């Protein structure tokens, strides 16, 4: 019971989707490109992200591109042992703690290349928590390699968290700090993870398809009783009249967003 929406700057940064991956050399060939363009992850990031657009949706087109074509490097035998992840995790999320060498892959300069554009300009500490959310998504693959009630691995590589993040960045607010770790929004995000991972494996946790509905939609029923809870929550941790409008504007274009925005785009 969420609406469907999708940013008026769609047309463009779907077009342009390609120069910024190929300029850092994630996409190499034309294949690769088609292959990419066949994903429809700047769709996606319209979904994700219909309060941006310009230079902050094509950063929520750049994580899109940059998460699949991540996601894609662990389809092989990488993805198989865990010290072979963590070898290229590692160089990745070096891109939190300072520059990397010029020896760094080049998946790993794209992440750099957008932590640093969706780091500027918000608070320190905003940053930090965001860069602790990239470490739990990719401690996640070293322990899915691990492995090679499974919501406790995948519900830190589903990418939600980070993907839910970044709609701050594009829309250039932040919620209260406070109420982000209270246990009203907790409950909130955990229902957009878990929504977010059943209608992925739907579309591996069938192990039915029926049972899963009824959990996407329990989940889902739930959501709203926690969202008619803000009011109150605003008051517990005294909200002003400006963190008032930024958790607003978190529930409708960054938690609401991510759980309709997936649903829409599959």
């Amino acid at each position: 019971p969420l609406p469907g929406r999708q940013s008026p700057d769609h047309a463009r940064a779907e077009a342009e989707q390609l120069a910024w991956p190929r300029s850092l050399g994630l996409i190499r060939s034309d294949a690769a490109a088609e292959r990419h363009l066949r994903g429809g992850y700047a769709d996606l990031a319209s979904r994700f992200y219909p309060h941006a657009t310009g230079a902050d949706l094509d950063l929520g087109v750049d994580l899109m591109s940059w998460h699949f074509l991540f996601d894609d490097l662990f389809d092989g035998p990488r993805g198989e042992n865990p010290e072979d992840t963590k070898q290229l995790t590692d160089q990745v999320a070096a891109a939190l703690d300072g520059p990397l060498p010029d020896t760094a892959p080049p998946i790993a300069h794209g992440f750099a290349d957008i932590w640093r554009r969706t780091c500027e300009g918000m608070t320190p500490a905003w940053c930090a928590r965001s860069a602790r959310h990239w470490r739990n998504y990719f401690d996640g693959y070293v322990d899915e390699a691990e492995s090679r009630q499974y919501l406790a691995m995948r519900r830190h590589t589903i990418g939600v968290q980070p993907t839910v993040d970044l709609a701050e960045r594009a829309g250039r607010f932040e919620v209260p700090h406070r109420v982000f770790d209270s246990a009203v929004m907790s409950a909130m995000l955990q229902i957009a993870v878990d929504v977010n991972l059943l209608l992925n494996d739907i579309a591996n946790m069938v192990m039915s398809v029926s049972h899963m509905q009824n959990e996407v939609r329990a989940r889902l029923e739930q959501y709203l009783l926690l969202e008619s809870c803000l009011p109150k929550v605003g008051e517990i941790y005294q909200l002003d009249t400006a963190e008032r409008e930024a958790l607003e504007r978190y529930r409708t274009d960054a938690v609401r967003t991510v759980i309709r925005g997936s649903y829409d785009w599959h």
